RNA sequence: GCUGCGGUGUGGAAGGAGUGGCUGGGUUGCGCAGC
């Protein structure tokens, strides 16, 4: 599971 | 690989989910959770 490590909104880009 | 929650703050006690984010912590950091 190597991408996005938190979601929601804008959390967890870059 | 994807997604949800201002839930967290060397401001988080008058805020949001970035319509402030090339103005900072932050190429949206940190925590929790789901597929
Ligand atoms: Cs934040
Ligand atoms: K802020
Ligand atoms: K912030």
């Amino acid at each position: 599971g190597d991408g996005r490590r938190r979601g929601g909104g804008g959390r967890g880009q870059g």
